[PDB]
């Protein structure tokens, strides 16, 4: 077997249900063929190769689909684009996201890095050959990625650019933390809760590795200054309702009588600024009863401090609007090749 880098269109391939009428289903059950029914991972003996997750067209050919599918199941009462304005009618939609597999057509295939504590950008010693990618969430995330793998070994620190502080830093987590966010039976008045046992004693390590990758420097956390709702707070989609969560306790620098239950202020809103940047939403008011979603914190968006190299310390915030990373946060062990 030889290969070459190279990009090509990627088809995708679900579990979908033909019967249901959730919106990741109804998208999967027409733009995508089922999974694999025999799928097969083959190792590639003494073969070394290089990966760049930040330079990987799979993360942005989903993009292009996750655009696509939020367009097509999202029912906004009012469209207000570009200088624009639509008035439609906005149900109540039923809404769960389901995993999706990125696939190659003929002549291409997937390379794989097995390496267990491979950052995302250089070479891969333990590398595999797939037809598709595995099952992928896409979770639409703000601050924390939410209900995705873990790393295998250790906390894994993957940065462009780390002494970029534009850059942003995605930090995969080896232990999930569960978030348990609810809106008992305002209407909009929510919180979501955490272990705050679990969560101060995985931040530490998350400290404790920064601290490896910036010079034994002191780590800092703090909340997003400035910029949009959906950046300064967790945003996520929970059974079609948009969250809005304070996480000012979670990058608590300081728990690091603070052991118990963390929970975080939260606000169902009806008027969103889009992921994909063109505008405003308006959607209806939340359903009744109770609204809970249990999920996976699996890794951290974050972005450091500039004008700090003459300091002691470094900063870092939570980030969050390119969703892009999201994406890249699954994607990263994975690069397509043209088979020669
Ligand atoms: N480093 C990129 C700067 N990002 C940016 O400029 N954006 C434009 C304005 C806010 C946009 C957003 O994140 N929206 C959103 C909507 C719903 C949910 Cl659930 C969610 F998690 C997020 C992103
Ligand atoms: C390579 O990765 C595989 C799958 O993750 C795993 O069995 C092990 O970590 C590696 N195996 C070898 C033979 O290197
Ligand atoms: C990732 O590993 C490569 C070596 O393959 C190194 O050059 C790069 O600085 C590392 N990046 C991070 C964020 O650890
Ligand atoms: C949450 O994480 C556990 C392991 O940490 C995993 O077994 C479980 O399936 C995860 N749940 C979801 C919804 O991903
Ligand atoms: C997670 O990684 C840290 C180092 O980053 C390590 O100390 C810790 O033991 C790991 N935890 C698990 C459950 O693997
Ligand atoms: C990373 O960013 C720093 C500061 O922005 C820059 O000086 C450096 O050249 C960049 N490194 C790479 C490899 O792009
Ligand atoms: C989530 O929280 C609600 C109320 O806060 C509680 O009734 C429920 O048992 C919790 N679920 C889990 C899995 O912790
Ligand atoms: C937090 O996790 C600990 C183990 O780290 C567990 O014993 C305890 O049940 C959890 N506490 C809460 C309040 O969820
Ligand atoms: C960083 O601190 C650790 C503390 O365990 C030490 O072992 C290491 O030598 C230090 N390295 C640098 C570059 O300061
Ligand atoms: C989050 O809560 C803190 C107090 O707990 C408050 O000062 C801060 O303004 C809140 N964040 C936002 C974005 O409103
Ligand atoms: C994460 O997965 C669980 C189980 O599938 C689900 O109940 C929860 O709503 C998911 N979280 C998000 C944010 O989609």
């Amino acid at each position: 077997p030889v290969w070459k880098d190279a990009d090509t269109t990627l088809f995708c391939a679900s579990d979908a249900k033909a019967y249901e009428t959730e919106v990741h289903n109804v998208w999967a059950t027409h733009a995508c063929v089922p999974t694999d029914p025999n799928p097969q991972e083959i190792h590639l003996e003494n073969v070394t190769e290089n990966f760049n997750m930040w330079k990987n067209n799979m993360v942005e050919q989903m993009h292009e689909d996750i655009i696509s599918l939020w367009d097509q199941s999202l029912q906004p009462c009012v469209k207000l684009t570009g200088g624009s304005v639509i008035k439609q009618a906005c149900p109540k939609i039923s809404f769960d996201p389901i995993p999706i597999h990125y696939c190659t057509p003929a002549g291409y295939v997937i390379l794989k890095c097995n390496d267990k504590n491979f950052n995302g950008t250089g070479p891969c010693k333990n590398v595999s050959s797939v037809q598709c990618t595995h099952g992928i969430k896409p979770v639409v995330s703000t601050q924390l990625l939410l209900n995705g793998s873990l790393a295998e070994e250790e906390i894994i620190i993957r940065s462009e650019n780390l002494t970029n502080n534009a850059k942003t830093i995605i930090v995969h987590l080896n232990k999930s933390v569960e978030i348990n966010c609810t809106r008992p039976s305002d209407i909009r008045k929510a919180y979501c809760e955490i272990n705050g046992t679990k969560w101060n004693k995985v931040l530490k390590q998350v400290t404790e590795k920064l601290k490896e990758h910036f010079n034994n420097k002191t780590i800092i956390f703090q909340p997003p200054s400035g910029g949009d709702l959906e950046i300064t707070m967790h945003t996520f989609n929970c059974r079609g309702e948009f969250f809005y969560c304070n996480t000012t306790q979670l990058f608590n620098n300081t728990c690091i009588g603070c052991n118990g239950t963390i929970t975080l202020p939260c606000k169902i809103k009806q008027i969103i600024n889009m992921w994909q940047g063109t505008g405003q939403a308006m959607y209806a008011p939340p359903i009744d009863g109770k609204i809970n979603c249990v999920s996976n914190i699996t890794g951290i968006l974050l972005t450091r401090d500039g004008g700090a190299n003459n300091t002691s310390n470094e900063t870092f915030r939570p980030g969050g609007g390119d969703m892009r990373d999201n994406w890249r946060s699954e994607l990263y062990k994975y690069k397509v090749v043209q088979i020669e």
